[PDB]
């Protein structure tokens, strides 16, 4: 059960299958008389180097702030829209075009089968024409940095086809020396000129004959043919476009063709398997699980295909591996897969939930390497966003708002109502802190500390005293993406808290001046506390203005519940219950990404049954975008890709991290085994998850109860297990009272929440937990059993 298969070739982009090696991507249709591979390279975007800083903002910031405190929010907003933005609002990721293979004589094909196999990161297309069988194997090589397509007829000399290319961009195609060569111009956008070019080269190994035919390349009388597809651009970094794209493309191709095909395949599969075989979720199958995958998606609701949930979980891991690898660019709104020259929201990096969600799987699902391209981006933003901080706000450190792109802009995007939100940089930076919590790597933390610290330094210079309540607050900002431009947003308070407090914790490891550490504490102590309001809800703003029917897709004020660690049912039961009520008020549906966050939310609520209800709200078929009005509840394409709609990859990755959080939590402050297992999943296993403190964890269960767990300690120190059932095992002390000495999965104290006048704050219903301690040694493995 690790393949997606189909009995008809793709009729549209939502039916085609994604492959990629992080840099090159293809979407594969499977068409019989004509195959299409629509291509992408991760650095092919519109525009040039630029920024969207508006220096007018520094002159106007005090006046904007005065008005907000006077309740004149519209006037402040009109002032923001005129002085804080430019004419450029993030450049669009682009398509690289489509390669077509034309099989004119393959008229009446039968016995058709298409798949994508997650075991080995290859797609297969197979069919009969008369007595002859045809088989296509396609993959984007992790080892040879080219896309490869291998085609085999089962009869001698029976293979004849043409290779051609098209693209919506301005392009040239030339056939010389049996090599098809494409050059592709980048694109002008919002008045910014095009500095990028792409090149693509195709060659073919075959026992048949090769010859040109206009701007196509024709193969005749073959038995096997093997296409080698290379491409690259002139991008080096955000302010350097001087590389030679032709040389780059030639070099990849030359090198890839030195290896024979069977070995090149083996190698690819091996390299992929190192990252992919680390983790498996197993849930029981039925006969239903054998059906083709669009049917599995459609019928998931009826309960007879629990294993499908596991398949979608594995798909997220495949996608992250296939879209994000060390040395490259981070996964954008669409991963690396996009066929437009003006995509939805420019297939950019949206950093008020979206880009962060993409990387939730990285640590917990055992894909730590996939995280690197993001840290790499953070170095860039720590420079370009220091320019933003200085020019616009006259502040030290660095900042980013709610969107950035290949050129690493950090200013205010689109318009104030959604864009005036200076906490994007600070949230992204927390991915540094989490990488440390999960790996324990102190060397990493010291390298990246200046960057993390930079966000804390910005807040210390940007925060201002609220005239009435005296708390330090972030203004002007919004709770993404609704309500007015305002001051004391709960989300900004939670992110500022993490920025300051985790900079502090890191400072004891990195080394710092006592005076800078005392600033951090003095600043934390002045931040606003969280609040329970008149509907027993957690307040999104300072004032008690939450609307209990509002089902807005964003729930930005539960950042603290997830992905942060500020709402614990043990430390703060009353607040936890207010979060619960907030979640009931927002409801279970909305966009694909919204649904993905909610699986994590309900996992942190320790409510497996509700989490599984969210899962059922994602696994519903949207056949394609042409039929969205007719299928308005569909959130998964026949691709198994997530639908906002349209296609947005956030939800695939949010879902995967969600299933993990259902089975394992390590943030508060113990390693919690099966914290949110649905009654639906009566029996199964999971292998390979990671807990903070760098523990790898395997678990299996029967009758809705943990049976056995196997925990490897990758770096030693104390392990604290937490469970709903009592446990036994070698060297397992029970513990009551004193907290654990391991800081990595430890939680952190928040300010006492305030309760509104005449509210009697409800208390949550919690299962009794049993906690145990183990003293562990790096490299060793410990087994735990149930009583
Ligand atoms: O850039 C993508 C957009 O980002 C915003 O944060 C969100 O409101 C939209 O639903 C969408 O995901
Ligand atoms: C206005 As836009 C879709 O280029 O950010
Ligand atoms: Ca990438």
């Amino acid at each position: 059960d690790l393949k997606l298969w189909y009995s008809q070739p793709a009729q549209n982009w939502s039916e085609a299958l994604p492959i990629g090696n992080s840099r090159l991507g293809a979407m594969v249709y499977g068409g019989i008389e004509r195959e299409e591979l629509q291509l992408n390279e991760e650095t092919f975007w519109a525009g040039s180097p630029y920024n969207n800083n508006n220096p007018n903002a520094v002159h106007v910031l005090p006046v904007v702030r005065k008005l907000i405190f006077e309740g004149r929010n519209k006037e402040a907003q009109r002032l923001i829209d005129a002085n804080f933005l430019t004419q450029q609002h993030g450049m669009s990721y682009l398509t690289l075009g489509s390669l077509y293979l034309e099989f004119p004589e393959h008229q009446n094909g039968s016995g058709f089968y298409r798949d994508l196999n997650l075991e080995n990161a290859t797609t297969t297309t197979r069919y009969q024409v008369d007595d002859v069988t045809y088989t296509r194997t396609t993959f984007a090589s992790f080892t040879d940095n080219v896309i490869i397509m291998h085609i085999k007829a089962s009869k001698a000399n029976a293979l004849n086809f043409t290779i051609a290319y098209n693209c919506p961009l301005v392009h040239k195609v030339n056939v010389q020396n049996d090599q098809l060569t494409v050059t592709c111009q980048g694109k002008e956008q919002e008045g910014l000129k095009a500095a990028l070019r792409a090149e693509c080269q195709i060659q073919v190994k075959t026992n048949g004959t090769l010859r040109p035919a206009g701007n196509t390349l024709q193969i005749n009388e073959g038995t096997e043919a093997t296409l080698y597809i290379s491409a690259a651009t002139n991008y080096v970094n955000y302010q350097d476009v001087s590389a030679d794209e032709s040389h780059r493309t030639s070099e990849y191709l030359k090198r890839a063709m030195q290896i024979p095909y069977e070995k090149a395949l083996k190698n690819h599969i091996a390299y992929y398997k190192k990252q992919f075989d680390r983790v498996r979720l197993t849930l029981p199958a039925g006969k239903a699980s054998q059906l083709e995958t669009p049917k599995r998606i459609e019928n998931f609701g009826n309960g007879e295909d629990m294993a499908m949930a596991a398949l979608l979980f594995h798909y997220g891991r495949y996608l992250l591996i296939s879209s994000s690898q060390p040395g490259g660019q981070p996964a954008n709104l669409q991963g690396i897969w996009n066929n437009s020259t003006h995509a939805p929201w420019d297939s950019k990096y949206t950093i008020n939930i979206n880009t962060e969600m993409n990387y939730w799987p990285a640590e917990v699902t055992n894909l730590s390497e996939t995280h690197s391209p993001l840290f790499s981006m953070l170095k860039d933003l720590s420079v370009t966003g220091a320019e933003t901080a200085r020019t616009m706000y006259d502040c030290r450190g660095w900042v980013a708002h709610h969107n950035t792109d290949l050129w690493r802009i950090c200013g205010v995007v689109d318009f104030a109502a959604a864009g005036m939100w200076p906490s994007g940089g600070a949230w992204l930076a927390q991915h540094i802190w989490q990488h440390y919590l999960f790996t324990g790597n102190k060397e990493f933390l010291k390298e990246y500390y200046p960057i993390l610290k930079g966000t804390a330094q910005f807040y210390m210079d940007f925060l201002v005293e609220h005239p009435v309540y005296k708390w330090l607050v972030v203004s002007p900002s919004v709770s993404p993406e609704h309500g007015p431009i305002t001051a004391g947003c709960t989300m900004d308070n939670q992110i500022a808290f993490d920025a300051l407090h985790n900079t502090l914790l890191a400072s004891y490891i990195a080394g710092e001046a006592p005076s800078f550490q005392d600033s951090l504490k003095q600043t934390l102590e002045k931040l606003p506390p969280m609040q329970i309001g008149k509907h027993n809800q957690l307040q999104e703003w300072l004032e008690d203005i939450d609307n209990p029917k509002d089902e807005h897709r964003h729930i930005s004020h539960l950042y603290g519940l997830y992905p942060s660690n500020q709402i614990s049912p043990y430390s703060n039961p009353e607040l936890f219950q207010a979060a619960r009520n907030t979640l009931l008020q927002r409801g279970d549906k909305a966009t694909g990404w919204s649904i993905g966050w909610k699986v994590n939310f309900w996992a942190r609520m320790l409510d497996g049954n509700h989490a599984f209800q969210i899962i059922k709200n994602m696994i519903q078929l949207l056949p394609n975008d042409h039929l969205a009005k007719e299928y308005p509840n569909g959130r998964t394409y026949p691709n198994m890709l997530d639908a906002h709609p349209p296609f947005q990859i956030d939800g695939n990755f949010g879902y995967t991290a969600g299933v993990a959080e259902m089975l394992l939590q390590s943030h508060d402050g113990a390693v919690h085994l099966l914290p949110a297992l649905p009654d639906a999943w009566e029996e199964g296993s999971v292998k390979g998850l990671v807990a903070r403190g760098n523990f790898t964890v395997d678990m299996d269960w029967k009758n809705n109860v943990l049976n056995k767990a196997i925990i490897r300690s990758n770096i030693g120190s104390t392990l604290r297990i937490r469970s709903y059932v009592p446990l036994k095992g070698k060297g397992l002390k029970q513990v009551n009272g004193k907290e654990c000495s391991n800081r990595l999965f430890a939680t952190t104290p928040i300010k006492q929440p305030l309760v509104a006048k005449g509210v009697s704050a409800q208390s949550p219903k919690l299962q009794k937990v049993y906690e145990y301690d183990i003293e562990t040694k790096a490299g060793k493995t410990y087994i735990v059993n149930t009583i």
